[PDB]
């Protein structure tokens, strides 16, 4: 009944930094060629949507956010052939378009297609398909999915198990498969090996869930929030150290309690300080740190070349590593599967028209993920 | 004859920075325990030792500095179980102790008992084997290459094969084992690949010649000095570029040249500039950068972390990643077969006593190794 026709909906739209998300009516242009039109099931609440809010992550204002979701295809575009009307999906942050270098690389996910390094706020083609009171509204990573419909470019959402729980799996749209990858993929985190967690948020409770996969054998958890504790040793982590209990660097205290570093440490929160002190916490000669959190715009950290002339190894990734349209699909038959859980990430279940409430919580350190649900 | 004796020879002391070595006659020790004395052959000139005179690398003055090298064992200490008066060796300047977490690491090679990180100047046990003037002198990175006599701990020292040509196979003490380690080891360059390599000295030249025996498909020199362009090409670059030549960032020049970004950056010069400017020509999503190069003291680089976060990886190593003791024979014995050639790197030989002129030509960007003879 709405197949090529603009759907009047309900979003929540950002007109600018730091305010509230605006519950409203927008209008969803149909797609066109090559894009996806999406019916939104479930939502997460991630930092990263709050970056937008705070300033931390500059993207084009007015937005409509969100970025970890799943849906129902409502239509679709001339010449799409990956996904259909009707089919449980997953909106991709990051594309995976196929064609270029990086997609073509074996070891490469960060597509050439994405909305990050430059952004734009768009669909592919340069324009909208979101308007709000007679104003264009921009799109975020090419997702935006704090409404009830959305336009996606093909290359941007991949089709999933139909027997999916769509409240549970949207959270491989972002913060579980990130934090997981990160550990599994990026780092390549051994057997026995000890691990030093930054951040014990959604994406750091990941990381953890991927530390124990992978086998290590110590775990620490590092937060400035102790209420964060348990649930990270119930995911995984054999210590949990709160910084500011300590006199000295974390650093310190962290290489005196490894025996001289960690093998693999992770940033998981998105501070320059954390990812130095991250990385040097790590063994000097073989250690290995890798960043996920995101830093506060066009800000430089500062750090001596010698902590990696010894021999450790720093790197960052977007989305664990993982080729999106590829895994995807892959992560969600794993976790139907029960080769991992989603459920000790989410804290809350709320409605969408929630989702000011959702992000509150955040703020306040009392959530993990929220869910909206439509 | 001098076994268990204190031997009078002439080394080469720095008394100060900024100044000459003095040639003159210093006292050496017997060996203790576990400490082997060997009579120097040949030891080379590496822009590591120019930084000890000029401050860029901080060592306690006053020093007998060089660390570059071969010779011949004159006597051994108690204990001493893996060289013999006669046989031939290098020092190494990182040890291999064999015991430590990092000698049992499989990659790692910064052995705990290094005197880099906390430089001390002495041998193993906190005492020094050198006299002069009555006054006692350090050691440098428990080498001390630059004296015809030097005691070394038997964890810095490799027995090589009885019929090397010390006087080529000094190299493999450092500069060859570093450029050629940090492209075959350390980066793992990849056949077919595109290389950046910044600095086209003696440890840049040897860079080269291991991604060239890697495979790799494009080896572009960079240089402020084109004089070093043509050797350059010799052994192997396909492309030399000046970055004084560009209105661009070298940076942004790399980039263009590679179609996106190199697979492989190396940083063979020493400068927090370069360093950053390294990292950043390689790919993006996954692109390898590693820094070779000695920063100035206690100084710090800037950066923005938004170039880890996209997928590049960041690494350093200290001799081209070789464990030592292990390694150095065997480079030496695939010398013997011809599997990597050194006289590409020696433009000047000199006598000791001759070690100020050899100095002087490696400043003024004519030489690139200047072996000096006992
Ligand atoms: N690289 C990628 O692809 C992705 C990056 N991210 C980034 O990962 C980070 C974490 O995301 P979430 O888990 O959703 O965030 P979150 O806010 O739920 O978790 C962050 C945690 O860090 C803790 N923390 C804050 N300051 C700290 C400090 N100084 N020392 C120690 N702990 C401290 C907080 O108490 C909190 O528990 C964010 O920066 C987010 O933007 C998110 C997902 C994708
Ligand atoms: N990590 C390790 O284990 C080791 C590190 N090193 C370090 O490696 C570096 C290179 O050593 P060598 O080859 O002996 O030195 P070198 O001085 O012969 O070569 C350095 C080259 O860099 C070039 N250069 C200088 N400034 C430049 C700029 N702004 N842009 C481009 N090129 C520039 C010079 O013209 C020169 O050709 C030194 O810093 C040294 O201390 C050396 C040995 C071992
Ligand atoms: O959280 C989802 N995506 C993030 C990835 C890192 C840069 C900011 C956006
Ligand atoms: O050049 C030989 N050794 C170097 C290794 C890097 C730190 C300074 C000393
Ligand atoms: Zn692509
Ligand atoms: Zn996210
Ligand atoms: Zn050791
Ligand atoms: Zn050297």
């Amino acid at each position: 009944s709405t197949a090529g026709k603009v759907i009047k909906c309900k979003a929540a739209v950002l007109w600018e930094e730091k305010k509230p998300f605006s519950i409203e009516e927008v209008e969803v242009a149909p797609p066109k060629a090559h894009e996806v039109r999406i019916k939104m099931v479930a939502t997460g609440i991630c930092r990263s949507d709050d970056h937008v809010v705070s300033g931390t992550l500059v993207t084009p204002l007015p937005v409509i956010a969100g970025h970890e979701a799943a849906g129902i295809v409502e239509s679709i575009g001339e010449g799409v052939t990956t996904v259909r009307p009707g089919d449980k999906v997953i909106p991709l942050f990051t594309p995976q378009c196929g064609k270029c270098r990086v997609c073509k690389h074996p070891e490469g996910n960060f597509c050439l297609k994405n909305d990050l390094s430059m952004p734009r706020g768009t669909m592919q083609d340069g324009t909208s398909r979101f308007t709000c009171r007679g104003k264009p509204i921009h799109h975020f990573l090419g997702t935006s999915t704090f409404s009830q419909y959305t336009v996606v470019d093909e290359i941007s959402v991949a089709k999933i198990d139909a027997a999916s729980p769509l409240e549970k799996v949207c959270l491989i749209g972002c913060g579980f498969s990130t934090g997981y990858g990160s550990a599994v993929k990026v780092a390549k985190v051994t057997q026995g090996s000890t691990c030093a967690v930054f951040g014990l948020g959604g994406v750091g409770l990941s990381v953890i869930m991927g530390c124990k996969a992978a086998g290590a054998a110590r775990i620490i958890g590092v937060d400035i929030n102790k209420d964060k504790f348990a649930k990270a040793k119930e995911v995984g982590a054999t210590e949990c150290v709160n910084p500011q209990d300590y006199k000295k660097p974390i650093q310190e205290v962290l290489t005196e309690m490894s025996n001289g570093g960690v093998d693999f440490s992770f940033e998981v929160i998105g501070r320059l300080d954390t990812m130095v002190t991250a990385l040097s916490c790590c063994q000097e000669a073989y250690g290995v740190s890798v960043i996920v959190g995101v830093p506060p715009d066009s800000q430089n950290l500062s750090m001596n070349p010698m902590l990696l002339l010894s021999g450790r190894t720093w790197k960052g990734a977007i989305f664990g590593g993982f080729k999106s349209k590829d895994s995807v699909p892959k992560l969600v038959a794993d976790f139907m599967a029960k080769k991992f859980a989603l459920d000790p990430l989410i804290t809350h279940v709320l409605p969408f028209e929630k989702i000011n409430e959702g992000f509150d919580l955040l703020r306040s350190g009392e959530s993990i993920r929220t869910i909206l649900t439509f």
